[PDB]
């Protein structure tokens, strides 16, 4: 059983989209039973909130739905997930530092964009953008999630 946790700042725009995309992916590939998939936030500020309505609408445009509610990453997440894939360098920096402070870190922390065959390394925060920015994030997650499933690094 493999595990991936998608992380962003507040867990309402980017990482809920990545989670839903990857869940759709493994389901189509008929291997969802062998994958634990989740998303979480660095911050605790947005905990308990549903994804941004623009993220929900973006996923719906692509026939996807999510019932995720924002949660903050926990010490346990570092000890149990195989991969923690984050969105921007602020996430990476924060995750690398908290990884140092847990004596039981099994997860490999990487930028999700590190898997983009199109080389766009950063998945930028779309909250203060518009719906076309959520579509961009979605397209980034599709390319990155598919590359990740084919070969991890």
């Amino acid at each position: 059983t493999k595990s991936v946790l998608f992380v962003c700042r507040g867990n309402k725009c980017r990482s809920p989209i990545a989670e839903a995309v990857f869940r759709k992916l493994v389901t189509d590939q008929n291997i969802s039973e062998n994958w634990v998939i989740d998303s979480g936030a660095v911050s605790d500020w947005n905990v308990g909130r549903s994804p941004d309505p623009r993220a929900v609408s973006c996923l719906r445009n692509h026939g996807i739905h999510t019932a995720h509610k924002a949660r903050q990453i926990t010490k346990e997440d570092f000890a149990t997930f195989d991969y923690i894939l984050c969105m921007d360098e602020s996430n990476l920096r924060d995750l690398n530092r908290k990884s140092n402070q847990v004596k039981t870190c099994k997860a490999k922390i990487e930028l999700l964009g590190s898997y983009d065959p199109q080389k766009q390394l950063i998945i930028e925060d779309p909250y203060y953008g518009n719906d076309s920015d959520f579509e961009t994030v979605y397209q980034q997650c599709v390319r990155c999630c598919r590359a990740f499933l084919e070969k991890a690094h």
